[PDB]
């Protein structure tokens, strides 16, 4: 059942600059990453390539950073978490950057159960750790079901074993994974449909 808490939230508004825009948001205890943009995230947004006819899904958006970094670059941005919270700072936090002349939305949606109205080019995501290896393998299975021909799943990982499992994963899945960056201990992993 859906239910409206009583309680307060703690806020906290913290700017950034990321692929040399600079950005605010909104950031909330109970959200991902509250008070400042999460490194892993950093990476992932400043090494992610986009093309300007490109339909985005940042996947797990929290607040949603990676949705309104990259907005501006493409054609259409799906902004996805289940946290209620989270959906309502990314809707105000697009707000705060000025892109209202685009094309973005935010949906509510149980990993991709909800956004599955349309095809993707790239489905982008930092996704959760501790929900475990069958949460992590279930993003890039289904995401290749979402994604055009030649579209692609990025993803950053902590490094390591952790990111050479996924590696494995994605390879076994799309027939093709790369790395694109690693840095600080994160690993940028990109795999293509086709």
């Amino acid at each position: 059942f859906s239910e409206k808490p009583t309680t307060k939230s703690d806020v906290k508004i913290v700017e950034d600059i990321l692929r040399g825009k600079k950005l605010k948001f909104k950031t909330d205890s109970g959200v991902f990453s509250y008070g400042k943009v999460d490194k892993g995230t950093k990476i992932l947004v400043e090494n992610v390539v986009v093309d300007k006819d490109d339909d985005i899904l940042d996947l797990g958006c929290g607040y949603g950073v990676i949705g309104i970094a990259l907005a501006d670059e493409v054609k259409s941005t799906t902004m996805a978490d289940i946290n209620r919270r989270a959906i309502k700072l990314a809707k105000e936090n697009i707000k705060l950057n000025n892109l209202d002349n685009y094309d973005i939305r935010v949906v509510h949606s149980d990993l991709y159960e909800n956004v599955k109205d349309r095809k993707y080019n790239k489905i982008i995501t930092n996704p959760p750790i501790r929900a475990g290896k069958e949460v992590l393998h279930r993003i890039i299975e289904e995401g290749k079901e979402l994604l055009k021909d030649n579209g692609e799943i990025w993803v950053v990982i902590q490094t390591k074993q952790g990111a050479k499992s996924l590696a494995k994963y994605m390879k076994d899945v799309f027939g093709n994974v790369e790395t694109v960056t690693i840095k600080g201990g994160y690993r940028v992993l990109k795999s293509k449909k086709l």
